[PDB]
């Protein structure tokens, strides 16, 4: 039925459907969440094509290639700011319309955002450390979209400066890296966090960079977007419809990529 073509990326593969000659990705691996999941059409959502259960099947459109490897490529010149511009637009396009139908993504990274010959960026595998929320990191059970606005925040700043912004090596070091950077953060900025499930009053006391040294040399519009995508308080974070009104996006375009 599908002849596997090489792996991409559970496990997905580049396949060719033989019933159509369509080249896919074939992801191989409640039924709800899939339903949900299938109904949605967005041009910045990989659309999920087919679901064969028999192990469970997802067929979905095949991109070109995905951000990471975009970015690595990239390294040596950085990616020009308006498609940088032009693709975190796209991509909170792409969350308000998941999070307006109650739909979180909850591992995003630059690995699971696909990218096509014509400027297109688009969101893939719904569900590394580096891009994880706080509240995940210490033990929220109940989180919300927020986690999904501190990802592609993170994101942002490494298209930007082309260095991850908080590459952790375990979760610990990964929270202690967000506090070293942004500051360990208290009942005043974070409200309610010393009680969270694995919050230990003994977490060192860092002090806030002054931010300025964090994504240079980004405009202040850009950085001003970055700190509300970074609140710590979950409930002060930006949303993504929000986002997109912010000024950052006044002269936003949708350039064509090398
Ligand atoms: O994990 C997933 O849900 C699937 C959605 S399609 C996808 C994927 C993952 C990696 C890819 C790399 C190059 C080109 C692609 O189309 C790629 N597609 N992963
Ligand atoms: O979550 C936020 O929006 C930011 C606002 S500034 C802030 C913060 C968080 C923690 C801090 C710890 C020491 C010194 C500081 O200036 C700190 N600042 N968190």
């Amino acid at each position: 039925n599908f002849q596997k073509v090489e792996k991409i990326g559970g496990v997905v593969y580049k396949a060719r459907n033989k019933l159509t000659g369509e080249v896919v990705a074939l992801k191989k691996i409640a039924i709800r969440e899939i339903s949900l999941l299938k109904e949605l059409n967005h041009p910045n959502i990989v659309k999920l094509l087919d679901v064969i259960h028999t192990k469970l099947y997802l067929v979905f459109e095949f991109l070109h290639q995905d951000l990471k490897k975009f970015m690595d490529a990239s390294a040596l010149t950085g990616i020009p700011l308006p498609l940088i511009k032009s693709y975190l637009f796209q991509l909170l396009q792409g969350l308000a319309f998941c999070h307006s139908h109650r739909v979180l993504h909850r591992d995003l990274k630059p690995q699971n955002l696909l990218i096509n010959t014509e400027g297109a960026i688009k969101l893939a595998d719904f569900g590394t450390l580096w891009y994880r929320a706080p509240e995940i990191l210490l033990g929220c059970k109940y989180y919300s979209t927020a986690v999904d606005i501190w990802s592609l925040g993170c994101i942002f700043a490494e298209m930007v400066t082309r260095r991850a912004l908080f590459p952790g090596d375990s979760e610990i070091d990964q929270l202690f890296r967000i506090f070293r950077t942004l500051g360990t953060p208290d009942e005043v900025v974070w409200p309610g966090v010393t009680s969270m499930p694995d919050y230990k009053p003994s977490f060192p006391k860092w002090a806030r960079q002054d931010f300025s040294k964090v994504v240079p040399p980004l405009d202040e519009d850009g950085r001003s977007l970055l700190s509300q995508m970074l609140h710590y308080d979950p409930n002060k974070r930006i949303s993504a419809k929000a986002a997109l009104a912010h000024p950052f996006f006044q002269d936003v375009t949708k350039p064509v990529p090398h």
